[PDB]
């Protein structure tokens, strides 16, 4: 198949997948990064993210698989001395598909894809925005900010705002607060969110009008922002797997030892 | 259809049903607490609970619903000025559907079911076990005990712990921790974690082998347990819904105003 | 004595402004906004603060009171019905002093007061610092930013980050997170941390080296950074108290009921 | 001086006791586990916490120190292998004192005094008190229980509840929740709070007037009780200190590294 390699752009990754290429070429794998079936991403979970955004177009058609030089990530699970046996067997594996968010921003409509989460803050501050969910009002958030969050996105930024780790399995997005005001005035519901398929989630402005947005690693700043529509996204991205490495286990290997 | 109806106990819940039971005298109804198809619970969540608890054994031939006496609960969130508009729609109504949760504790074995959660503390301390997901070794567990919860029951217990709240629409369990020792030494993930079906999460002890356990209201001292296993279970619950009232705007009022 | 009177500039404000300084007129008392040894903030909290840093200087002549327009604050505890009652007790008082905040800035140097909290975050991120105590290494932050506060302060910013609530008599800082990164790789202590008069904590750049850095609603972005020190000031906020409103009353009144 | 020196009991223990009472030998220090100057505690904080209270009636007389067979403590600071430095050094030291918290029980009276912390669980719930600060009502706790703890005890039991750590050269304590139910109903304060000196919380039954308290490791039911008091004591506790490890010094390598 057409296949392509991104690299973190250091010594350790670029020479690896210089290797990686020449081993490919041993095989009748056509390297193309326009058209690719098989996109690899050499190290680290940033580096994968950059790569997933890269082909947001045609995540359908596109299996990712990650090679870590540094640190154990999340999707980047494969080791580097892995390399080699990787290069065989993609020749010859099963895909493996996460849920995505999808962020939609309406002004006076712009759509984006995210792998891990997408947050909202204020330029300036403060930061006031009324929450609705399905079409009802539920509450008016004041503090620094929110984040939704996929299944997979759950151990990143999530994670340190005290959001639950769920399983890549379930369809589903986390919302979470940022350091929210809690009056006999002001009431937020405090507890992180889950929201099932097909629940919209929309953030209203009340003063302000101007919010710094990100998805993943992009952050935009984006001007006369009517609305922020949160909710699980159609599409989905796919993985190669070919070996057994269950998140949990993922989970455990990152946190615990 | 044959019908029962539980109260709290006081004043007002035993005047309610009745005038419930009267009403339902002028229709076809034919009371009987051995085998209902109708179970109406007249008091609180706690009512509720009992309630669910007393015909556990033919869940899928009981349709649920409850009137709050007091304040409004999350199963009995119908108002007790709707008696009379409810014991005409029994009579001649969709239902609604909630996960469970399936708790397994085995001896040198017994199972429950938990609308809300079931919990793991010491009889005495220090409580320590090994956490065991899908017969991986995930954490070893020190601190004052853990929270295995349904959807429904996030609102609950769960939620006091600082766990998500998630909609009764996802077949899912989530555990959370109770003040959890965490050292250079001991480590434990601290986040939240949330189990889609046919994952199985076991708790095995590693000192002490007895150990308070709770499912909902129910709180047994289990003396040589080896296990225990929780899983979503494969029964669920059946609410009668005779409208329209959104998860979500159940939480709304009661946590926000 | 001299005195001075700003408002949070809105009509119900205004007018009260007016009010006080005529029943002001009735008495010895000359309004001097240069040299006033009583100031009085008619607002909110914000306000107050304002007021507070329009007169760092000179803090050792000058006696606060603050008056609440809008809801109860915790600086501006005094209802505008009282205000003719102040006008009179501040013509004939015993004063209460709060601790706060030393806040120096060194580049390739300047000091700031705070009477809630000084903050740090990234101008971009990621946000990574030294944490040093007492010339002592503790730990290298990975996350949001951090927040330092005062013992009046707790109730504030600091509060929304899950730091402690600490009385106003006690001399000393509290240092909170914000979404702080924690693998098995990176650690920080989680906890907040309480530190007495003459702790000196100081926070150190490892890659970027600018900040968007706070005091109270002051924040200015600092390029160049070298250091960022805090310590709790030798200076003292001096309130003019004519009843006795204590503070945990104050804490009852602002979230409980 | 007159000494005497308690033991984990397991080998290592044991034999490093022996060890220290020959090299005293060798020294005019007469063991007298009676009336002893000095106490030294051979094994972890919990060995400590029973030498401290064996002795907590002759706590102005006595310096206590402690040595760590297993894992680094907060008060059996100093390495086995210290030992022989120990007894000399104790022959010929100045010492340092923490505060330490006074808690009274009161009947239809007892008190007690804590090293770390005292708490409050009900015995089979629900849990249900009313919290008074300096006779005035502050809120009505609905949950799990509540835990108090002094300075030194911020690092244990108080950190797992999400408490700060602070520094034991603060004269206050603090109390943190446990599980608390918040409702638009319920209401608690969630924070945790420091008290100063001279401040006293009183904690008063509203249902149930059985309670299970602890005070460090010593657990009581106590029936019919009227009121738990919480307040500083006067009394300190004094360590003998031969070097310098500071406190963030041992937090830092107890919880970082
Ligand atoms: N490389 C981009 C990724 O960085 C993660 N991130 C940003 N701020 C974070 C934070 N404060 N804590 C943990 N993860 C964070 C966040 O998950 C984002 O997708
Ligand atoms: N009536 C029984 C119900 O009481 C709930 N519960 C017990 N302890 C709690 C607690 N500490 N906070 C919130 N909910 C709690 C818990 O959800 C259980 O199912
Ligand atoms: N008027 C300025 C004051 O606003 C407070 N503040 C800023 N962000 C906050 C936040 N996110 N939550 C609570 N308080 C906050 C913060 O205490 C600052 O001193
Ligand atoms: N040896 C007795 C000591 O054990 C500590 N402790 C009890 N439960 C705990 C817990 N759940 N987490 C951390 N520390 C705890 C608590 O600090 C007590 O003083």
């Amino acid at each position: 198949m057409k296949y392509m390699i991104t690299s973190k752009g250091d010594e350790k990754s670029d020479l690896l997948r210089l290797n990686m290429i020449a081993g490919f070429g041993e095989y009748d794998m056509e390297y193309d990064d326009v058209e690719p079936e098989i996109v690899i991403s050499i190290g680290g979970d940033g580096t994968f993210l950059s790569a997933f955004h890269q082909y947001e177009e045609r995540l359908d058609e596109i299996a990712f698989i990650g090679i870590h030089t540094g640190h154990l990530g999340f999707y980047a699970d494969w080791r580097p001395a892995e390399a080699d046996k990787l290069v065989k067997l993609l020749a010859k594996y099963q895909k493996v598909s996460y849920p995505l968010l999808k962020t939609t921003v309406k002004y006076g409509e712009a759509t984006y894809l995210a792998l891990n989460e997408s947050t909202v803050k204020s330029s300036g501050g403060p930061f006031v925005v009324d929450v609705v969910i399905n079409d009802i009002h539920f509450e008016r958030f004041r503090g620094d900010g929110l984040c939704m969050s996929t299944p997979s996105g759950t151990t990143a930024y999530n994670k340190s705002l005290g959001g639950a780790l769920m399983h890549p399995s379930i369809e589903a997005m986390q919302l979470t607060e940022m350091a929210s005001i809690n009056n006999r005035v002001y009431r937020t519901i405090g507890s992180p969110l889950v929201f099932p398929k097909h629940h919209v989630v929309s953030l209203q402005p009340v003063n302000d009008k101007d919010f710094q947005i990100s998805v993943d690693e992009l952050s935009i700043l984006h001007r006369d922002v009517q609305e922020i529509r949160y909710e699980v996204s159609a599409k989905k991205i796919h993985f190669a797997r070919f070996r057994s490495f269950p998140f949990w286990r993922r989970v455990h290997d990152s946190f615990i030892e």
